């Protein structure tokens, strides 16, 4: 049928605009959009699996590792001591890596706030209630 | 307060999505049809020839298993590639008789869906967001 646009079909455009916007606003920070996935949702849930992260930053698995051992091997992502036992604490966000969630989370707002430039204040307060609303 | 404090709208996006697909995978389930077929139904309907990549990246699905989903959609007579008929090459992927029967009831099953996780806004507030995700795309 010529005049079908399902409501995922939406999302995923609303996302092809996004995407590259936001990767372009991280670029002068050295970030990838994987990498400040990573980053921020490990400075609000520690250790949460890379099958997740993935699935967040629209990649396979193996590429959110290879995104993890390069955060890691950066000195932004740190599995600490514990030393109770013999394995690491869940997979946390250093200093290093907290000041620059800090600097990449205000360079995505502003990304985020140029896409939404195309609805006036209001509609772009009433879209993200929408979106909450849904979500 | 919670993983949504200071949401970007990717996070948010996301969400959406999150509750959108499995709703959508439940109502395909009777015709035979996972989310990845039918988003590559779709957009076979309306775009003819269509990379596996992009159609991969549409259906948020690697490359190999959007080939996978194309030898099952050619196998169920759905998406045809014939051969060329003079000449020896392959014809871009289209959909049958079948396929476009396919995907009229696919697609009447996704709207219901759809309606189903847009349920919790109002009905001005459904066509307000959707025209909104139109001009945001
Ligand atoms: O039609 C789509 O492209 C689609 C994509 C993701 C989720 C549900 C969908 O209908
Ligand atoms: O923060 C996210 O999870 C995100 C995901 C996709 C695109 C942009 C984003 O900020």
């Amino acid at each position: 049928l010529a005049d079908d646009a399902p409501l995922g079909y939406l999302l995923y455009r609303v996302g092809a605009v996004l995407r590259p916007e936001v990767s372009a606003a991280l670029s002068p920070l050295g970030l990838t959009l994987p990498e400040f996935v990573c980053l921020r949702m490990l400075s609000q849930s520690p250790g949460l699996s890379s099958a997740e992260l993935a699935r967040h930053a629209s990649v396979t698995p193996q590429a959110m590792n290879t995104v993890l051992r390069k955060l890691e091997d950066a000195g932004a992502v740190a599995r600490p001591a514990s030393v109770s036992s013999g394995r690491s604490l869940p997979a946390t966000l250093t200093a290093r890596g907290r000041a620059l969630a800090k600097r990449a989370e205000a360079v995505v707002r502003a990304a985020d706030a140029r896409v939404l430039a195309r609805l006036t204040a209001p509609q772009q307060r009433e879209f993200k209630r929408m979106l909450e609303k849904l979500g």
